[PDB]
């Protein structure tokens, strides 16, 4: 059952981002464990609704690899969804920080500048998928896997986690297909894009894309090419060329994700464990 916080214990430092739908705050919250501490808030703007359920899902969704949901307060106005602060922000943001695009050089004392070592990169694969499976242990269905959909702690401890704004934020990476629903295409499979069918199978593959993300500073996929030439390109069955840094048996990883026919797509768990041994072992 869903925690409740009290408003006073609330206090809102400054706004970090928004959305049609809300406002994300740091801020920090009194008594909420064992003191003074740094949190994300949502703030909100029917809606009271679909807020309620919204707020019961993900206190059903604890993981290591989930970001974390301490509650909310719906005593008065704005609705208000608290979760622990993620420092780095955005995987999206956090891996082009460290790419070689990167103008300036990245700060922070937990993580050095520049580029990340191989089993960095690793672990950080590592931990999305280990989110994804447990997910799909769930039989959640995401539908919106993305580097720019998971956050990055002190640390870098990586966790699935999002604000419910990131078509705002990063609108470039969603296309009305057929002037419909706003869609994340580059990161979704044929089946999803034709017949708009979203599965566990759909999100292992977003997962392949994910780790190409990953693998390529959070480069936006077929970054080169428009809306319409990505949708031609992955119904057609193109697939994302293998990155400079990213060795046979990563990319290899990614293809296992791209099987065209869903079925043939390696399960979220086998992906997780090819990772983890990877990362404990990186090749050369």
């Amino acid at each position: 059952c869903v925690h409740h916080i009290k408003r006073r214990d609330i206090v809102l430092k400054w706004e970090l981002g928004e959305g049609a739908f809300g406002k994300v705050f740091l801020a920090e919250c009194h008594n909420l464990l064992p003191d003074k501490m740094l949190v994300a808030v949502k703030a909100l703007k029917s809606a009271r609704q679909d807020f309620q359920r919204e707020a019961e899902l993900l206190t059903m969704l604890q993981h290591q690899h989930i970001v974390r949901f301490f509650g909310v307060c719906t005593e008065g106005r704005p609705l208000l969804m608290v979760f622990e602060y993620m420092r780095h922000g955005d995987l999206n943001r956090f891996l082009r920080s460290h790419g070689p695009d990167a103008k300036l050089l990245a700060g922070g004392e937990d993580v050095a500048p520049g580029p990340l070592g191989l089993g960095q990169l690793l672990a950080v694969a590592s931990q999305v998928a280990a989110g994804m499976v447990y997910l799909a242990g769930l039989h959640f269905v995401h539908r919106d896997l993305a580097t720019r959909n998971c956050l990055v702690g002190q640390g870098l401890v990586v966790k699935i986690g999002d604000f419910g704004m990131s078509r705002d934020i990063y609108s470039t990476d969603y296309y009305r297909v057929g002037g419909r629903t706003m869609l994340p295409i580059r990161w979704m499979p044929p089946e999803s894009i034709l017949y708009r069918k979203f599965t566990t199978e759909s999100d292992v593959w977003s997962f392949g894309v994910v780790l190409w993300e990953i693998f390529t500073y959070g480069k936006q996929p077929w970054y080169q090419l428009s809306n319409t030439e990505a949708i031609d390109c992955i119904t057609q069955g193109r697939e994302l060329e293998r990155p400079r840094a990213c060795p046979p048996e990563v990319y290899a990883i990614m293809r296992g994700c791209w099987q065209r026919e869903p079925q043939q797509r390696h399960s979220i768990k086998d992906v997780h464990a090819r990772l983890q041994a990877l990362a404990q072992a990186p090749p050369v």
